[PDB]
């Protein structure tokens, strides 16, 4: 038709766009990047996705981290699979917060009179400690970097100091890491540690990014995360957008002809237009500062070559990018149709509160109010762990769980019996 | 309106104050704290959650809980991560049983002489049995110690003796240790062996306690359990309470007056009342008791630093406390609505029964009459395991099981064909 | 009534004589002797479920059941736990098959001459081969030992020879197989080794029984499976036994004299009498033959302590005593209420017969006829491993899954619509 | 019937004949024969379903395969347990794809100049590149080998050269491949590893064959992958066939009689008849050359015995053969009968492609357009892992699952309450 088939020529552009920088040979790439880094193990044998200390973290970035890197085809610009080489080099930003941030109640003094806390946007520490400017122990504000806010397991992050970008050689970064132990570079009360670099291979034109978060929490210990992220950067890989880049302004025009003598009263269908029209832009705004930031990132590098050129700003965005690809192709593929509980969830987030204050330690789930939806949710489903609901308080755990899902049975036969007819 | 808002405002008040002492930076406390003795292995290999003989509990309590306690910021108050205070000190406490307790029947005898048995509040060993006067060879009272009822995994205990205070140090702890190992403190008997201290950082103000029990059966063996329990201990952190305390007193007048003259005919909305009013009072009844016993613990171990200050008791109360803060506000929570199985529980009990002595042993699932319950309704939902009802007998296990899944598909269909209408 | 509450006093006695010995401390001490040598890692770590060689057997039967039978209270009974004594000594009984047991086919010649086969209760090898007379080279018949048929994994077995009485030492036993080994007792063409023996403790008096199997099957390789049995043995314990011996005669008299004048039409309550009064003759004649052979084993120990008392007999025919006394009290609970698939199963077991032919090899499931309508029954409720179906072909796996989950939600869809009115 | 009995006739001859060579011990034999070589552990610890590096290929085809399968009853063909012979000897095949297989683009060159690339049947190197002519440096022809198009995981293969004919001797194949690295055969831009032998026992007369894959993927790494298949390969054992054979010529005829004097109007219970029809012969077909081919293959071992006898090929066709006849059983099977989702699909693979371009990387589940239907599909049914969509991206992993259960349980609902009447 002369309105709907048009949109399905839309459709397959927008389809092929999305599809244009789709290597269908990068989760394996990423299960051979993750599973080299994270589940490697050292000497004595700790795996990143398995530390908990702060002593064996300095065993996982000087054995697997450190005799995983740097191997000597093989020129100078270690290529860490032999197949896919390391441009630039890493860096380990540290974010700290301050001694007097909150006070200690005063029952507890005399012996316990340096109080840490919780990391927030303020209480950090603008302020050196080391012995001498070497960079890694003098603090950089958040935009001398550049780097976003980091969002990890716990609450956000930002831009902090600290940093030591690495040397690009096996003596040197041991010698280096190794003078950074006795300097305790990594002292009692810090927050996160991050290590950051980035790996690219010629056979399928895909940037990888790496990024290995070591937070260690106002409780102690550290509970570990990453965050892998492998996409194209580059991209006859552009004629096929110029005719995407027409449509932009071709569905704007009929949308707001339609919105300028419009009637007094305007459905769904017009912000399900506006969702995957509002996102279109933001795509094409994506691609002019990709080919401005990734011509000025390997500018930065081919002289000067030990540097860290940040591709961690571009990869989030990227990422996100893509993503939002998917959500208006989503949109998009939703769009080819045009051709009591009240007494539910008050009673549902009140067994997520109760689940929340009863099982608030002693299990990873249901440890925050939000999972306490999502694992109260995978209860319908038939996802449990009963065996950590049981092995928490054995009387009220099996009391919270055989009434609920009693409770669910009830509430979802209850509704049926009137609607049927 | 003047009846429903009032009790809104109620709602707030008694969810910010069960909130008021909700630290949501607790359960990776439990986190480190639980996988730190846990998880643990030691020299030879031993973690607690598989210690299973006795010459290997003397190995978990010699290397990952003596080189796991003792470091040497760092002053002499044994701060075990670096970032919180080991307070008092470990002990010990041992339950036994007596050697006539039960007798053997007389088809053994002549070689089988000394006959153990299971725990009872009876036939324990209120006798001195080592060498000297030491306070871990000689029975303790109940109430010399004050420690509660313990319930394991098995039966209930009680406040025995035999206990051990540790030293502070690593060469004291251990001398006391390999000298008590060839004492025999561990003798062929035992029931329950105890070990019991707590951390507490400043960081958050949260007091975590940690109770392990390694339980020796009369059948023999050892299996493990633990406790590990983390609340505030300590409370502007008090001004939220007193509007709080107004309401008790608001709403028992509320109650009275309908029941002063009330008519020979009394809801279940009553008793809905009545469970929400009755734990008010027993919650701020706790309040004292701990500005007492919190108070009077420091107060035992500013001097005379090297005492066990007891902490369990409260704790377990506290735990308790904030269990029945989270079953009263739930109540409140179901209560802001104020604006034939005959021939299934006598086969349902039936056909755990059977699941009961057929698979007694061999399963640890299935294995009380109670667990013949929780197992037997987890099948209804879908999570079993019957690569353990079938490798237990193979020829009832599987009869047992298609046919009481039939049995409950076919009670599950036939009620609602009679009801749909 | 006269008639219903008689069966409710024949309920609470036939209730209270099977738990008459009902140990509630049996299942942890299933625990405490299946691992401790089932699980239990040898010297170069071999453990009993993960056995699948023949040169390691004879690590497991010189490492970790060895150095865990024999300890040195304790006198010279060998207490496996210091708490369980080991009464008799094990024996090790070996089936083997005979060299011209079939042919090979003609293209296979002059290489591969001795042709051993599968097991069967003909084939065998009724003939001495070891270099002189010690018992453990030579035949033994069925019934010059007594033992029953085993019922292993793959088929059925039979009371054969080989066997070696152990010694009672841990320098003899060790003398015993090491010398065994030279001699090649377990040579090629063996199809089972067992090892049986038993441990009795004083402190709660259960008799548990453990049958080990070493089965080299004809292709190859060593497949193993246990059976550990755990039963009272013995049993004022005797008293309550007289009331329930007068309801057989109670009952049966008044079975026929309603069968004596019966009608020409005799329901299911009919054989539901039945089946409940003919099991207890089976129950109580067991009593006799128990008070005789434990006795007698009993007789058969005090004097000549180094022997094999054979408690398996017994063990078998007691735990099928009790699972008998489960499945007639099961049948009494039922009997208190005493007050079309044509078309779906010639094609449930046509897909059973699809899977056992595609998923013949491959997988550990799926692979006898039974074990594809118990898996393929799973797959109705939800357990199933779809990363052995997919990882076996690749092309038939996911189009067998997606049809035939299509077809049960169309039979158990189909059903429903006309029978609702 | 005259018309009905004698498709029950041809329903137990088809029968009878497809379990004529139907091993009852076949899936033992699997055990064996793949918990031989894949799980067994190295000397440094690398096992077959665990490799990923390329160093550690060569301590697994040096440790586990070559002290793996050599044994010195016992002669001189290597029984490889003491109870199957090894027939021939393995090989080796390699892929390769040639270095200007696709240019870099412009941004990076003067490091990266050689570019290797994913496999195609197209790019690969039909030229030599080792020092001397050994047959492992110089390609051999598709023709010349004769072996089928392999399909691996990622894409298909085809019959590749560079193949090593190994020798029969502990020395000599340790002497081969150790000579074999410092010439660098498993170069970079390897795409495929084969290693494949295969062996026979006499006991119960099966082949099986044994594929085992070692693919370098174009990103880098290893993803290995397996292929055990077992069969007859013989076959009174052929007398049972001829009346199969009648079967064939008197169902075709009554067939084409119906179709010779057919109406205008031809439904699918014709495409039933044909479907069991065609695969017959193509069964039958396959007896011929089973005949020829083993007669062929061991007429190619007795003499000359140090050469690959290629089984892998009609072990392929057998393995096709008898799932054709569990096909074509099946559809007999289901002929013994004889006596709107539009919105939904749509959205469906909507879903899917959400999925397939937020979850690319990161799960190796969701991973190809396929499997984002066969994971999304298994989503329906309750085999999910949500511990890899939650940890994807935390914001629209659960957004996407919430939604599509809710979507899910939507569609499941609507379509029921007006097909009811
Ligand atoms: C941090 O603590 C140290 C003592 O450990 C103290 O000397 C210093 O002044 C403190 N600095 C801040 C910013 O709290
Ligand atoms: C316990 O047993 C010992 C022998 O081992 C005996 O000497 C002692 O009297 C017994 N004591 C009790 C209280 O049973
Ligand atoms: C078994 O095989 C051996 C050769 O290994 C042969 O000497 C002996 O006669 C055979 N015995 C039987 C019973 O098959
Ligand atoms: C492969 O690369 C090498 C350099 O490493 C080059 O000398 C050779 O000519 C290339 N051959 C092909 C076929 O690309």
């Amino acid at each position: 038709l002369r309105e709907l088939l048009v949109y399905i020529v839309f459709l397959v552009d927008i389809c092929l766009l999305t599809y244009g920088m789709t290597s269908s040979s990068a989760y394996y790439y990423t299960k051979v990047m993750s599973e080299l880094f994270l589940h490697t193990p050292s000497d004595t044998g700790v795996s990143f996705q398995a530390i908990s200390s702060m002593a064996d973290f300095w065993d996982f970035a000087q054995g697997p981290l450190l005799d995983s890197l740097y191997w000597t085809g093989h020129g100078s610009h270690s290529f860490i699979y032999y197949e896919n080489m390391l441009l630039g080099v890493p860096r380990l930003r540290q974010l700290k917060v301050r001694n007097d941030s909150c006070v200690v109640h005063e029952d507890f003094r005399e012996d316990i009179l340096s109080c840490y806390d919780v990391y927030s946007p303020d209480k950090e520490e603008q302020l050196p400690f080391g012995p001498f400017n070497g960079t890694a122990w003098t603090y950089h504000s958040q935009d001398e970097l550049g780097g976003f806010s980091h969002w990890g397991r716990l609450t956000s992050y930002s831009g902090g100091g600290y940093y030591l970008d690495l040397p690009g050689s096996r003596q040197g970064s041991a010698e280096a890491l190794r003078a950074l132990q006795e300097g305790l570079w990594l002292d009692r009360g810090t927050r996160v540690v991050f290590i950051d670099f980035s790996v690219y291979n010629a056979n399928i034109n895909l940037f990888c990014v790496l990024r290995l978060v070591v937070e260690f929490p106002a409780t102690g210990g550290a509970i570990p995360s990453w965050q892998i992220r492998t996409v194209k950067l580059i991209r006859f890989i552009v004629g096929c957008e110029v005719i995407f880049c027409v449509f932009i302004f071709y569905y704007v025009v009929e949308e707001i002809l339609e919105l300028h003598i419009h009637r007094l009263r305007y459905s769904i269908w017009n912000i399900l237009d506006l969702v995957v029209i509002l996102l279109s832009i933001v795509a094409v705004g994506f691609h002019i500062f990709r080919t401005l930031e990734v011509n000025r990132l390997m500018g930065k590098l081919l002289q000067q070559p030990n540097t860290y050129a940040d591709f961690e700003f571009l990869a989030f965005w990227q990422t996100q990018y893509n993503n939002m690809n998917a959500v208006n192709l989503f949109f998009a593929w939703i769009k080819i149709f045009k051709y009591f509980a009240v007494m539910f969830f008050i009673v549902f987030f009140a067994y997520a509160q109760l689940g929340y204050l009863l099982f608030g330690t002693q299990v990873e789930n249901f440890s925050t109010f939000i999972k306490c939806i999502f694992t109260q949710f995978r209860i319908i489903l038939g996802d449990f762990d009963y065996n950590a609901i049981d092995n928490a308080n054995r009387i009220l755990g099996p009391a919270y769980f055989v009434t609920y899902v009693f409770f669910v049975f009830f509430v979802l036969l209850n509704m049926f019996l009137a609607i049927i007819n």
